[PDB]
């Protein structure tokens, strides 16, 4: 009969960082997923092809960028964002440009670590929001099989009030649960939990979507079954969606944050043999979007998840969005303000439910 | 005329290389457009602010590729293709796929040069076809403002018979005449002339169009009016607009070649202000065109012509569209068969008028 | 206090005719909105061009017809169903294909009269509903500037419990509500007092868009924000907005019917300057609602509101969709299971809550 | 030697009543019937609830159900009031209509003797067709007929005379291809090219305008050695969501007819729907956009009962009194509703005529 909601949820006006509450007001210009480190090696896609043998043992060098853009998980190198003092640097970049806060949603089974962003949110000045939960089945632990739905939600619970990891960091965010175009019944499991913590909690949810497929209005009605809050229900990867505007829309309609989180990512992804979109065609969405009411649930970012993605590696690194794809928005028919309520006013909104719409 | 025709004309059945003549048969897997040495420094695009300073005189690394792609003319290193040892190896990739010939369309006032080109084809394997005549006017040399259409008909057809800058090399292709957006009077002579010059030797004429605009029609009706074939002239740089099917489909109709020689090219040019589209945008476009029947007016291409789009720079090199595009279009559902009309029917067809459509 | 419920509210299981209650299983083959009697006598466009004089006081005749689909306001022969005799063939038609109801939303303003309707209802054997309510402002009684919002629900809680026009004839439906490209403050008031008096009686909600604009959200907004159920409020006149179909379908997912009450109409109306859809056009759009699994939001009807569109003056009459239409949506795809959710359990689930959707 | 006195490079024009300058052509419609016999084309009700609508003269109150099945009434499927037809023609007479071209050929009621008597009365000038249409509507005397026999016909209607009368043909047309595009049709086809080939004439064929045989008719008659530029694709109303397929063909050079305006029947017996005139509307402005304006013609194709006004059908003044209203609405001006009505059928009719909107 306890009250389980962290000091930061929705109606409190204040978010959760790895460095303890700030009001919302405080949370300006922000990366709304991105992840700082992490250990993708479970997605490594071996090369079948003797001439294409290379590519996996070989670090990252200029000469491989373009083979490494048709299928990025064939590199071993690649699949790690574990170089703390380059993210200190590319981090820097961001705050360069005016960035101010992070929201990093890597979870269990991919890396999270709250001492390392802790270090980072330290050295760069910027402020580090961290997420929790369960990602895809595939990163899973051996754990996870024996956990309950409520088992799940516990865990999480214990990270927005107790500490996580064995820090006293807590999450700031449920996010970036895993559900992949088969939807398995440990995924299912996974995000049932994961909204009875955001009921529990207060605490906005992020849900990872299978791009490239549909499943994001069944993703929504598991949640509004499991009586979380949709609109502080964060749809991520809505940029390979950018041409079924109803499909969208209708997503908005529901209330949800649409997340098009992949903003200068222009990947084939070999494995999954889908393609990234381009940034125009991300833009005209965007702006279908907007004229049709609903700018204030749209939210971007790069989704930084391999070192290729850092300019030191040939990628955009974190001040992408900011210093470039907001110049596009302009040029298809964006304004200033319209830039402002993206970077700044919709991300305090995932977070503050005291702020008015749009 | 009779005696103007090169030994290569589309008639001919055979190709003019910069090693001499060849059988249609012999071009196979080919890249229609190509700049394997070249020089681009005309349209550097200097740095405005102080802050992006770095980005001009600095030579092109991994770090700064991401900047780089989003004003590619912003760097002085970048361009120039000036490595023929880099050309050779980049080109030598295409080769190791089943590449056979590349067309080479640098003309006068980009850097065109025989010797390079012969030094190439030498060391790769790989058949050279050069090209000839007048690129866009900030490129033209102050000497060809005194020349009449006539006098630029006469270079082009000397080039065609005898050689080419100081050498016995022949040309194969009229091309890559440079029209602007603007269209200026220079332009304009220019184009008249290469035009004629394809009436008089019977080369293939290849038009560079600036692909964000719509002028391809206009260029058409004067090729025409100048007693061009049509059925012999590519149309260059067609990827930007392959959001404007009718506009595609009707120039196809006419006759023209469609050449999407910008796969794999994704940069921003700021100076313009223009974007480049995407692959898969553009093999909808070609999935299209083929549904209405044009499918032996395609060529496909990359337009290689700054450093960063070598491999050795982080850039797709020349084996690109065979490796990854051609799959691509598999996914798009064009068969194996049309894959070989792509890539070795249709380059035959702008060089062999005998070749069925 | 005391409940205000109509005996026939949509969680009643009973739908209330023009001659009392009936199971709302034996609604049946309905057509949502047709107008057996009314006067449009308000809306004559009068020829400006002397030359086409002759149209404006003309009889309706063969000889006249295209000239008329072109202005169908410009003949007031033509702006007023009168006849009760020839209304009454005119629907034995419907019922001769398998009709069994009509919703007849003419209101206050547009000669509402029950006992007309129920002369038809008993003579046709097709059962009819009542609506209720104010129209468009230039249509409304010099009397409704006085009522309140609240004086104008209070008016139609004694027509859904008591009886209407001096007859003891209640209604079974709130509506055909006026709403203007203007939206006028009268308009406004007009529909806030019937919001208002759906929360009170529970009886359905429909509401005359503009169609040719796009102010459906605007009203939605209206509704919500007084309380009432969008979930049985019916939003007319969808035909025009065919080729927004993003603007359709999240109208759909805030819960509305979307009602295609225009099939077979294909006048030019010179006065508005707007031309109505094809049927193709709107079958398109209908499958398009489908495909994004909205088709029990779905309504159809032709409104039925002038003499030209009575078979007798060369129209479509009362049986078209169903004799007519229905097989143009089987050519377009859908299957007589749709059909039937279309004709008769959409209608159904208007004035049903039980009714399960999907 | 076979060129009629009027062909297309003659500046004259053949109509019932003798030559004519094509400058004294004006406002006109391209495609009318102003009688003919559709008794072929008889769709008889299989279901005793439609009985009625077979025998019964068209009245009021039947109309709803005419439109969704034309060819279920006998009274409908034939023009055989010539009072009716000439009150109904002055109607376009009215509103500055000055010709009308009557592509009605053999099969389906050809008749210089009444067209003569239509244009005295009414004094709107009348070109009238020539050949075979549909395959169902041929009589049984051209099973015999070759092609060359089919154009020797045609040849003779063009310098002799017309069905015993010295009344001469000013087009070739309304030359029947089926959706089925069956032997006799093909032969009836080549015929008629060979035909104009011969006389000079235009050449206008009757198209399956749900399908899309458009580019193999234009193949044919392009093989035949016909003229593209004077050959006129009829019903080019239901192909509109196809813009490619229409600009495609206008490049070639042939006219787009738009002759089903007003039309808006549901052909039950072929399972069809007409488009509205918006959706026409915004097809002609896509072609005038994109430079083919002067390859479009406007028409009704009155060819039952129905479409008469008399019967509360649309007439012969529908296109002008409330079509280019409509057109305006959509964007074009009154240059552009002078080229459709006037330029446009006098470049049917006349090569000298130079291109443009
Ligand atoms: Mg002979
Ligand atoms: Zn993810
Ligand atoms: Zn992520
Ligand atoms: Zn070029
Ligand atoms: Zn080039
Ligand atoms: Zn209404
Ligand atoms: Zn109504
Ligand atoms: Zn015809
Ligand atoms: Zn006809």
């Amino acid at each position: 009969s306890l009250s389980e909601l962290s000091p930061c949820h929705v109606r409190s006006g204040r978010i959760m960082t790895v460095d303890g509450p700030i009001p919302s007001s405080a949370l300006g210009h922000t990366l709304m997923h991105e992840h700082l480190q992490n250990d993708c090696r479970c997605w490594w896609n071996p090369p079948q092809e003797p001439e294409r043998q290379y590519l996996a043992e070989a670090p990252i060098s200029i000469e491989i960028l373009s083979e490494l853009r048709q299928d990025p998980f064939v590199n071993k190198h690649n699949i790690a964002l574990d170089d703390l003092d380059l993210a200190i640097a590319e981090v820097k970049q961001f705050a360069a440009v005016g960035g101010r806060s992070i929201v990093d949603p890597t979870c269990r089974g991919i890396g999270r670590d709250p001492v390392k962003l802790r270090r980072i949110s330290a050295e760069t000045g910027v402020q580090v929001v961290m997420g929790a939960g369960y990602y895809l089945a595939s990163s899973m632990p051996e754990t996870a099989a024996r956990l309950s739905a409520d088992d799940i939600a516990d865990e999480i619970v214990a990270e927005a009030l107790e500490g996580t990891d064995g820090t006293d960091a807590r999450i700031g965010l449920i996010g970036e649960i895993g559900v992949s175009s088969d939807f398995t019944a440990e995924e299912e499991k996974s995000l049932r939990g994961a909204a009875r913590a955001q009921v529990r909690t207060g605490l906005p949810l992020m849900v990872h979507l299978p791009g490239w497929f549909r499943l994001a209005h069944r993703v929504l009605d598991l949640v509004e079954e499991e009586g979380a809050d949709l609109r502080h229900t964060v749809l991520c990867h809505m940029n390979p969606s950018h041409m079924d505007p109803v499909y969208q829309a209708t997503l908005a309609q529901r209330g949800a944050f649409l997340e098009f989180d992949m903003i200068g990512m222009d990947f084939f992804y070999a494995d999954q043999g889908v393609q990234c979109p381009s940034d125009d065609e991300v833009a005209r969405a965007i702006l279908g979007l907007a004229d049709h009411g609903y700018l204030d649930r749209i939210l971007l970012s790069h989704d930084v998840f391999v070192k290729m993605m850092l300019t030191r590696y040939g990628g955009n690194g974190y001040a992408f969005v900011t210093k470039h794809f907001l110049p596009r928005l302009r040029r298809h028919g964006l304004d200033d303000a319209a830039l402002e309520t993206l970077m700044v006013t919709n991300p305090r909104r995932v977070f503050d439910a005291s702020i008015e719409g749009h």
